[PDB]
RNA sequence: AAGGGGACCAGCCUAAACCGUCCGGCUUGUCCGGGCGGGGUCGUGGGGCCCUCGGACCGAAUCCCCAGCCUAGCCGAAG
């Protein structure tokens, strides 16, 4: 069953990463504990885009530094 | 059971795509979710969106009026 990870799990997977689980392990230890939620199609919108937000909120920087180094340097 | 002969006869509304708006969630957005409104309803497939050409007749199963009918009655030939 897939997941979605709000947590890096030791030797399971990484934060926002998307895992493979069996269904009880998701219902009765993942899922109320924070830990994870279920991968689907409504959240892993959601969890695409805010990764979208990140890179573009990263490369935001990338050229703004970019911008401020054009000044500076000459 | 099909088919044939008859009785009756009538076909519609949605869901989803897409759009608008309100509400709240938090993990801040081109976000997810819940309302409501628009759109749409089909098998010669239909619908949405994007271009592109073209801008009155139908009509309820709802409502209103009316006739007609029911719930009392009345006239009615000639020893
Ligand atoms: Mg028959
Ligand atoms: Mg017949
Ligand atoms: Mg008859
Ligand atoms: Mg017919
Ligand atoms: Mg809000
Ligand atoms: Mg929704
Ligand atoms: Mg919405
Ligand atoms: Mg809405
Ligand atoms: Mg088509
Ligand atoms: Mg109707
Ligand atoms: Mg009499
Ligand atoms: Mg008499």
């Amino acid at each position: 069953m897939k997941v979605i990870l709000l947590e890096p799990l030791e030797n399971l997977g990484d934060v926002g990463q998307v895992v493979d689980v069996k269904p009880g392990y998701a219902r009765n230890y993942l899922l109320p504990r924070g830990l994870a939620v279920l991968a689907t199609e409504s959240n892993l919108k959601a969890l695409e885009a805010r990764i979208r937000a990140q890179a573009k909120r990263l490369a935001e920087r990338k050229a703004e530094a970019e911008r401020l180094k054009e000044i500076l340097e000459n």
